[PDB]
């Protein structure tokens, strides 16, 4: 596959009642390409009035006799697959706007993000008419059953750094479940999210059910966040915010929160693993999507006896790892998103030289336009610097050592994160100890990175709550309601 | 049974890590009969710097390798079935504890509270060894399984209504999947908690796994919530102080949050119902508990055609209603809980008054001593009253008239509350239809209050967030891990 | 949508391994149209050779390493939503073909039989990465995790009544769990399944996965039930064949069984029901698809006081069902599946004569070529009738009265089969106490035949075992292994 | 504990409608001594006539309406829990008749034997009321949910090597489930299970809820099989038997029919293994309770490079194994059951012999008197060899060798039964593919004979039908119902 030649970018308005319109204000913002710093277009910029219209359209939408409540579950399931019938069709142009927009490499796009949202759409299509309450044997002359019931008008907040992926994670469950949905993409990445708009259009969901609402975080989101007529939020993004989501919540209407959050997760190298293998697993498992991922391996801890050889080669593939405009097959990394996350990094990265790290390779932004960063390898690193603290969001590995179980264990979980972690061993007793006793919401053994539709993702501690894909993703969208009927005599 | 003669209240400390303890301040707080206004003892009283020990403690007991992560589940379940036959040997003193401190008749807290407890505890202990994670069929070349962990050191904070009840209802699901527990009871009702400590002690329990702080909200109460070192909190009480929590989670350290809160639960009679039974229903559905009940059967919506003889009817019902002694077998109704709340219930009989409801028993303060309320019952309610709108948790009956099925059902949704609902009728089609409508986390046909160890329980909208009981409470008290393992070749 | 034009039969032979295939005996047999009795075509001949033969693809199929046992699961769903777009595609073709071989109008093979044949495939498409094993919390220092996978090569057998729509029901739930398959449509009515093969070879399905025998029933399926390398067998049919199923496993290698076998339900008809529409639904009970359906309601008890009206309005509505061409759209009755079938059913109604049943209207053959029976109705039918016993499998409806809801639970459960059972009440009490009575698989309440690809349908008692359709219909299709794991140190 | 002293034996009648009954004929039959062949006693001889007033009693006490149907699901919990507290109170008593009866050394079944069946009472117990439906989101108008009521009347005939633990396995989920039971223990071993039955006399079971007849195979037994009365069958035997059962369901009333039979299953030892530990696992696997077990591990495949240290460790341990008295405190090893077992043994001892495997030690009896056999291990033992190929069902060892993975997964597949399997390996990676590639329905990793309450067991191909154990364990015990509801308007 190759990018779509000169690619137009059509979709510029507010998405509401499936219908594009401009902002109330009249406010428009601009839209950049991270790789190059110009601009590619405006896009009509939501406020709190945008975000009231999109509540009203969506709560008409959700009114107990409409067309999406009227709707066999199985139709709403039909309807997610038709969605994932679109984006098939379409994943040459998305992965392209993917790439222009957000500084993925395209080739990354087509086969990573793009493969995730069909296989997500498709997943849970087969969901939507298998969601079961229970009947209970409960005591007394009852006959009880629960019904599992779609909450409401949920609004979801999403970042810029898998643009079209999150907006796929989160309205899939949701309209599986019933919901009808406001979604606010990032401002620096609205655009994949607004020709979505078309293709729910084109694919015949009833107005209202989707309404996706471009702007910034403290207008649009905040205005999400404390609204009396939303009834549930999910948002992905930083940590500083989840709290402010979560306080808006219990401010306003005590709305149904889950939160995506940030990670410093360990990856955990014993001297038996495959080198070949682990220090490539670990060199995505960091580098991955330009370092700008909550699931990032920063921090890698290398068993004693091979800790040397593991810094070496890894020092060697970051040296190679090619940087460069995102449109090229032969580029591996993309720019950052932008100047401030530009800014962040490279002020952890002297944060890191400053406070006694090994700096092994890179360390520097590249010359150019746009905002591109040497892929940057830290080793001896110790648990208190400030860089095996903090998240970054960058092309920066860090590499510690350890010489027990025992002692790894406790320094991988001596964090207020706990997204996810992962230990590389083949003998199966120190897999299974520390994979159980890992605080992590996903641990893998033996590989990193590897998601799938079917399994639950989401934070321990402060990376979050809630699960997101797999049949756990549904909880968060359904509310239980219990019907209990005073019967003349009970049976088993 | 019999009240227990000349009770003397021997637990008024503080129990941490199986012992009983001062307060760090030496004050202690005094708790009153609110039948006769007496001082009954003083408890010793927690502030923030009892809390850190409290969570220092239960912290330890979740440490990995500690006597209660290794345990067995099953064996978790035996000492929950351990404390049930505890509480069953002392069911009188219990019974008798809660009917002088919290003012409910001494039959009713032996036949109803007292039951509630010792079903909860065998309910979950039946649990422990039987929450299951799940094995995945993940795309590639993957072993995917859950595994469902405890969460940690959760924080629970209760009412003075249902005070014993309560206490079992946040400990059981807590400790049946493996947490520890700090639990702060109402200032108004510690002592049933603190005998609970002694029987929790006795049953067995590793220490620190229970640890009980009796104190004031703003003090014990807002140093749980904003606990750094505490990992989830579930709270019950009133609507404010649950917006207060949930902002102070956000604020502090994420830790997740349940909520059961107010109530203005709509109860339906239609005209083919069973008239006798529903008036007795209607009638015991508002005054349960002195009427201090989250539940509450507060809006009654009554067919016009059946609307003078039910409320005639429930008028002759709220006369004879007996109130006196809680511990004189014949009383139906004792005190409210303190002068705040006795008050409260008055401003609000008054403003019925003012805005024009039919007052037509009752709506006077009974006797001088204690705090009794005459049963009080409102006719021609109107939606935009206060006595319509505002939860009283007092003795008062609100009578409302209806033309048709879906005139009702708008006005028992149009409210910010949603607990519970019911409705009365013989016809299969309107029960099931006006049930599906509501909304409401439990829907009671033919029947008002009927709640069993089997069934999930919790509100809608701004009732509450997460369930408790059944299966489902559990889901609140268990954070879920995903083991991604990598495999040579995958069959299925 | 009309008939296929002059419908050629195109697929004759044996399917194994994705090939058409001879006899291996050379032996073909004819197929009949039963609304002329003139011979459509003949068909390839399958016996205990050719059934030996279809197992070892079947099994070569299944072998670790497979095409079939790598593919993700979630890759099996997508074969089976292809196979429903193909059905899709094809529909008008395929419901010719069950009008012309297997006697059902035209448009209702094309509304009803194909309609479920396709929400069956697209059912079960979406189940195939959603089943799940457990991890279970067991005593004892191990990690316990069940894994379920497929049983291996299932052997099935289909009746000539819903040619098409039985094969849909048995091979998408065994498909969905990864088994291989080898099924043998009845010998009157092989031409859907072998076109069906077509289409499974164009889905793309590997080879062996599902062979296709037609041929009868002591020869193919006698070796089915008997062989030593079929793990699983499923059989609709008669209750005598099925007892000879079960004989055969237990003498075999003790396979598995599923069974769906004879019924002879009842439909109970309160006073307070709507009679347009209680006389409409109980006529389409009896005499949907020529009367040769299961779930007949055979049996249609109706209270008193209403009784000679039901019996009124339901014989007027037989006199005027019309019956004939079932390529004409005006016909609702088609003929009966072939000679034998015609006489059992004229037996039938002649013992009903003998014993003093009243024959209002009906009774008789039709005269014209092909097997047309007179739509017939009884009334004054006692429960000790040969016709109120024996399952008919004919358009003869059988009409009895009954007086208290205690006497009509006790003569509807009194029966050796269970396999569906309905009732017609608007009183809620009267409703879940009988539905909660019936000894049936399913019942119905306001409805009759209303069956879904979400809920699972089967016998009580002698009407079979095991279910089929919705999540339970998975339940038949896989094996579950326990995996035990020794670990130096369980927490919780 | 010791053994009981001056042990009674009081209860030696029929059980039906908990009363002790004599015999229809008047016979009695001799109950045996395995360790010295005296006469224990002597008791009621159950025949046809007393199988049908025991399924009549049975019948009775599932009727609608009767105590055992109308109790809370949570009250037959608490029955099975009073049942475990009465074990528990006579745990030495029934250990002494265990061993006294069975031939099992006292405190092998003081603390294994008894330990199980008070687990399995209190795991189910709890599964009582904790047994759901589900609700259905089914296209059209409707609302759909299932009922999971108790079977009926159930047949359960157990064997002689586990009296009083499958007698538990047994009951514990009929009863959980609210079924009635007609239980015939092995007419070796009668007496624990007699005692059982005034344990459930004195907890409080209401009368015909559990009939108890002891008796013989072809008269009891067979009556049971083919009684037209009963709807459920559960048998645990010799594969031959289980054919005949699974074959009179067939030919009686399709009774449903679940099956744990024999089983040859292998024990596969890694080169990468801790060794000593293996070596006392695979000696515990083949020679736990006088090898009289379905689970046995009697093919011992050792990889080559560890073969010769593994044979000669196994030899050591089995030459020091304690063969004596079971009341010894010093025995390991109890007698054989009973003379027609000791010969089956002896001549299949010869068997290796003659086929040419190397006797290592042991192959002979031991003693004059009981039917004690020496500890026999052979090596060099082969695939074809019947001995690597029969269920021997007492103490021979059997080791084999291997050299590759691919080839050790074939042989041990390779098997007409599929019991259990084990896999000892450090390896990670081996022991996952081994044990997804095992044909079996447990596999232990690094361990033998981990059996739980919580985790479900049974057999893959002819090693049986069903699961048995954990929440499956309840499915074989349940009928499911559909009630399928027509409303005005279906809304998520
Ligand atoms: N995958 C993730 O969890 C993720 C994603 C992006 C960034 N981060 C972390 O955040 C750091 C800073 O990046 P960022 O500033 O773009 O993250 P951010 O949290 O500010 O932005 C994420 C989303 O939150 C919206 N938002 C911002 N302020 C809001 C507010 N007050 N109320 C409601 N919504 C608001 C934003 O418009 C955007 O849609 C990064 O360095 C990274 O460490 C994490
Ligand atoms: C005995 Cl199994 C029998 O005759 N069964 C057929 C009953 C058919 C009822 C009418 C067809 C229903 C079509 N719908 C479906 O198949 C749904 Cl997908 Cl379950």
């Amino acid at each position: 596959p190759s990018p779509t030649p000169n690619l137009e970018i059509k979709y510029t308005k507010i998405f509401i009642n499936n219908e594009w319109q401009n902002s109330e204000s009249g406010r428009v913002f601009p839209v950049y390409n991270p790789a190059t710093g110009e601009q590619v277009c405006e896009v009509q910029e939501a406020d709190k009035a945008d975000i009231d219209k999109a509540v009203q359209a969506a709560r008409l939408a959700f009114s107990l006799g409409s067309v999406w409540r009227r709707m066999d579950a199985s139709e709403r399931g039909r309807l997610l697959d038709k969605l994932a019938d679109l984006v098939e069709r379409d994943r040459a142009v998305l992965a392209t706007m993917e790439s222009l927009n957000g500084g993925k490499p395209f080739l990354q796009a087509f086969y990573v993000d793009l493969q995730g949202v069909i296989k997500t759409f498709r997943y849970y299509a087969g969901w939507a008419d298998k969601i079961h309450g229970m009947t209970i044997p409960v005591d007394g002359d009852y006959f009880t059953f629960t019904r599992h019931e779609p909450i409401g008008v949920c609004g979801q907040i999403i970042p810029w750094n898998f643009p079209l992926l999150m907006f796929a994670w989160k309205i899939a469950p949701a309209l599986c479940c019933g919901n009808t949905v406001v979604i606010k993409p990032a401002e620096q990445t609205p655009l994949s999210a607004l020709y979505m708009g078309a293709l729910i259009k084109e694919a015949g969901f009833p107005p209202g059910v989707i309404n996706i609402l471009p702007g910034y975080g403290p207008t649009a989101g905040a205005a999400i966040a404390s609204h009396i007529g939303i009834d549930k939020i999910a948002f992905t993004g930083s940590t500083e915010v989840g709290k402010l989501i979560q306080e808006a919540a219990g401010r306003s209407n005590l709305k149904r929160v889950t939160l995506e959050l940030g990670g410093k997760s360990p990856n955990i190298i014993f001297a038996d693993a495959d080198l070949d293998y682990a220090v490539e697993q670990a060199h995505q498992g960091v580098f991955f999507n330009q370092g700008q991922c909550c699931t990032a391996g920063s921090r890698i801890f290398v068993e004693e006896s091979i800790y040397e050889e593991f810094v070496r080669r890894s020092v060697e593939r970051a040296k190679r790892r090619v940087v460069g405009s995102p449109f090229d097959p032969t580029t591996e990394q993309g720019p950052q998103i932008d100047k401030k996350q530009y800014n962040k990094i490279l002020e952890l990265i002297q944060s890191g030289v400053a406070e006694g790290a090994k700096l092994e390779c890179g360390g520097k932004g590249l010359g150019r336009k746009g905002f591109f960063i040497e892929p940057t390898v830290f080793s001896n690193v110790t648990d208190d610097m400030r860089i095996a603290k903090e998240e970054i969001f960058g092309p920066v590995q860090e590499i510690l050592r350890f010489k027990t179980m025992d002692e790894v264990i406790e320094r991988a979980n001596n964090s207020d994160f706990g997204l996810v972690a992962a230990v590389f061993t083949n003998d199966i007793n120190k897999a299974l100890t520390v994979s159980s006793a890992m605080q992590a919401g996903t641990v893998w053994i033996n590989c990193y990175n590897a998601l799938n539709a079917q399994s639950p993702f989401g934070g321990f501690k402060m990376s979050g709550n809630g699960r997101e894909m797999g049949e756990f993703g549904l909880r968060e969208y359904s509310e239980v309601k219990t019907v209990t009927v005073k019967i003349p005599q009970k049976n088993s």
